[PDB]
């Protein structure tokens, strides 16, 4: 287990802890603004995942 | 403009912010690494709309 492995472990806690964080706000807004969240944060994700692509 | 739209704004100012933040630290760490946390943000949306779809 080398230290970059907990970094990496420690981002993917953060992420899972922030998703139920935002779960509990989106509750808070009318369907269509959670539609419209959610679909940032799914095109936001494959946007980090193309330009993670990109920089190798 | 009202209250809760303002709040569904900021939102989407905070994830845009993140998610520029998430792309600095990814750099960081290896492919793979990079490829496990992408898949974990993208599946990770993807239950939040079905969540928000459910609690309908």
């Amino acid at each position: 287990m080398t230290k970059q492995e907990k970094t990496a472990l420690n981002m993917a806690r953060f992420i899972r802890s922030q998703t139920l964080t935002l779960l509990e706000k989106l509750n808070e807004l009318d369907p269509d603004e959670q539609a419209d969240i959610c679909e940032s944060l799914h095109d936001h994700a494959d946007e980090l995942y193309r330009s993670c692509l990109a920089r190798f």
